[PDB]
């Protein structure tokens, strides 16, 4: 037997159940934005306990396992993917990924173990980096005009979410500043995989 050395065993999700959440395939940045907006207006948890987490790398090719778009034990190769992280007040973190086949929400360590996996044996150009943005800052600063989702003739590659493009007073499109893993760009903090797990894991 091994006893763990505040466990959030009664943790109440910060979002509605997965199938009740606003969701569009291939717009995870907006799906997460909508979760942040829900948390802000629901008055259950301080928004500052939550973060948007962009996952990407310099070559924009990252594997993520346990993804609904590819059932089985293989990864989806994304250009980037976004999830929500809730650091609950006791310190236990949870990941909210509407695209995972793991639970929604899922304990942080389990998500990293099963969906992310170690980078140590991954071919280096596929290794994962993480940009972590406070959910308050994400709601205040994110903007996307969805222009990256159109083909060479201007037609949608994937159908857009059923509400107007997210914009701010400062920008109508800055999605590249969140996908970028250059710490000199954008908002929040950039972590390698091992730095990310060291920071938020058990």
């Amino acid at each position: 037997q091994w006893m763990e050395g505040p466990a959030a065993v009664h943790y109440q999700p910060a979002s509605p159940p997965r199938d009740a959440c606003v969701y569009s395939s291939c717009y995870s940045e907006e799906n997460v934005w909508k979760l942040c907006e829900y948390i802000k207006n629901h008055d259950q948890y301080p928004l500052e306990e939550c973060y948007a987490v962009f996952i990407s790398n310099e070559r924009k090719m990252i594997p993520i396992w346990k993804q609904q778009a590819r059932p089985g034990d293989g990864p989806v190769i994304w250009d980037y993917h976004v999830v929500l992280l809730h650091v609950s007040s006791g310190g236990q973190s949870f990941i909210y990924d509407l695209d995972t086949v793991l639970p929604f929400p899922c304990l942080f360590d389990t998500y990293v173990e099963d969906a992310i996996k170690s980078d140590d044996d991954i071919h280096p150009q596929f290794r994962r980096k993480f940009r972590v943005i406070c959910a308050d800052s994400y709601l205040k600063n994110f903007a996307s005009d969805r222009s990256h989702m159109k083909d060479s003739s201007g037609n949608w590659r994937e159908p857009p979410p059923p509400y107007p493009c997210i914009e701010t007073g400062d920008s109508k499109m800055n999605l590249n500043d969140f996908i970028s893993m250059d710490p000199k760009v954008g908002w929040g903090a950039v972590y390698t995989l091992s730095e990310f797990t060291h920071r938020f894991g058990s």
